[PDB]
């Protein structure tokens, strides 16, 4: 009842509001429509199109006819460009993740899941009733020490390629080494990873060397990179059958609506077209970390910037705000206390006007903090 | 061929206003909203949609989720938690067990429709947070469920009534505006409400409707929203036009009970239907399946409920009603169906 009402209380007397509204007119830096596809004209194209074709949302889920054509032939389009058998697409990553971790373990078996992990995985880590073991951040071999004594047979190990915290790459490869050791599957989550790393964006797995992998199932959002809505779980076409009959996040799902289908499915096509704009992210990342004094470079799209007590970092949100820019703000207890941040979210269609906005709006902000 | 397995109950998928709303709203917001909505992505869009919603649904606030699926998850595991009790009925407690389960509280599970059943989980319980949860409109037979009852133990022992009314919209209330608002429960402070926009509304999305505090508590502590990117402006936009439609033209809500009821008489069913959907229930696990490829095999595409979704003697036909019916596929569904039952029950 009114339990809510107090739990806002400790929350309005603490450092946290909630939310706001926009409509096209400024600066965004804090967006992960990482190749600026969202808005591209072909995608717009692509989705207006397909929702003329098919309509709003579909009726049902499938294993021969619920959904649609469009859904197969995507499907097939996004499996194709990385390098996977088989693709099968949910309503968000979220849904997706929680559909693929569910499906590949269950009770009885175990999961091995970063500690800098989204949720995403979280919620599919319990959702799957397996015993979860939370192993060090990128730590290869807690990893390794967590297959080796286990006692389960069938055992997960659940990363991210890019991840969403501080942006750094997953030892892919060292994992899937441990992984084929040990006989567990790998799971790795391309959310931040697809359209960003690889030469020409296919993301981290693709770029070392284990695409097509027998023993490596991955999952992306669709919301990201390919500027729509949805997720997909990639791998074997074993892994899609199975997904079909069991996955109670995508039998009572309805699915994604046509329209998201067609804007991915356009989005990829421009990609896949121009490949210089998986690098064009990164430059520009590259370029705002310069800007904002970042000395590490970037290898991955967002850029953080640690300034340090949650209320110079929030002044400068601000700041850059009130100057026509929006960036992202991490703070605690997102993150640890003596490491408030701004976040830098590049995007491959920024121009050098915009460019030139946010080196104005960024170093005069940030040179004052 | 003819279609008697989807839920677009309104026949709206298609509608010319509602592809016009979605390709509006594409052209205006892109794909997609570039990330979750506490990014950029609660557009004007978005939160016009929720306000109008609430408004149809008689309901204070709204919050869209990217399914219906998603939509349950957040209410639930926000409105629950640790160190509470959840009660849920039993034929609904296959599309909420994902949401029990994330939801780290302790789970009664209660006889389909069990009022007093309800009442003694309620009056046993050590937690002082309670949560009933239950579908208005069952998708395992169609039936109502007894709101106004289960409220009345809800507030008899200070519990919380969570309704999900993804076949209720659309379908029961004088309007479509649900079963919630039929049996005069719309805008109660101690209930809330989720739905899909996947059905009636011939679109995509979820929604969870109830007092503001709720709607803020979500946006807060929901972590299938904080986290997840949200819905489509296209599928906002389609799903907006889809409720001005229905609202303006309140007779699809009434056709899809006729059909139904004249799909229940083709199938020899008494009871008039009080949902969309329509089960011949049959019996065996290959009379049934049989029954339903015969009836692909002319043409009609029907449902079919076998174990492990039903008992093993109830194995059934589904039959799903459409406001967009014409008397013709109605033809053709009292010709095949009627031939392939007299066939099935011989």
């Amino acid at each position: 009842l009114a339990d809510i009402e107090q739990r806002r209380r400790a929350e309005g007397l603490r450092r946290e509001l909630r939310v706001r509204p926009p409509v096209a007119a400024e600066l965004d830096l804090a967006s992960n429509d990482y190749l600026g596809l969202s808005q591209h004209p072909d995608v717009l194209d692509g989705g207006v199109e397909a929702l003329r074709t098919w309509g709003g949302g579909a009726g049902g889920s499938r294993l021969v006819t619920g959904n649609t054509e469009l859904h197969e032939a995507f499907e097939h389009q996004l499996a194709s460009f990385l390098g996977a058998e088989s693709a099968l697409v949910f309503s968000s990553g979220y849904t997706a993740n929680l559909g693929a971790l569910v499906a590949l373990s269950g009770p009885g078996s175990l999961i091995v899941s970063d500690a800098l992990s989204h949720a995403s995985l979280v919620d599919a880590c319990r959702l799957s009733r397996a015993r979860v073991v939370v192993s060090p951040h990128r730590d290869v071999d807690a990893v390794d020490a967590a297959l080796a004594a286990r006692t389960e047979e069938r055992a997960v190990v659940v990363t991210e390629s890019v991840f969403s915290a501080d942006g750094d790459l997953a030892p892919l490869r060292d994992l899937h080494a441990v992984c084929r050791r040990h006989g567990a599957l790998l799971l790795v989550d391309e959310a931040h990873g697809l359209g960003v790393r690889g030469t020409r964006g296919q993301g981290l797995l693709h770029e070392v060397g284990l695409a097509g992998a027998p023993d490596i199932v991955m999952t992306t959002t669709l919301s990201k990179a390919l500027g729509s809505q949805g997720g997909a779980v990639l791998g074997p076409e074993a892994v899609r059958a199975h997904l079909i009959d069991t996955a109670r996040s995508f039998i009572f799902d309805t699915g994604l609506a046509p329209a998201a289908v067609g804007a991915a499915s356009a989005a990829l096509r421009v990609l896949d077209a121009e490949p210089q704009r998986a690098r064009a992210v990164l430059d520009r990342a590259a370029e705002l970390a310069t800007i904002a004094g970042v000395t590490e470079a970037p290898v991955s799209a967002v850029v953080s910037v640690i300034l340090g007590d949650p209320e110079i970092a929030v002044g400068a949100a601000a700041a850059c705000l009130d100057r026509g820019v929006r960036v992202g703000c991490f703070r605690p207890p997102t993150v640890p206390a003596g490491t408030s941040r701004l976040r830098l979210a590049a995007r491959a269609s920024l121009t050098d006007d915009e460019m030139a906005l946010a080196r104005q709006v960024l170093t005069d902000v940030l040179a004052t903090a």
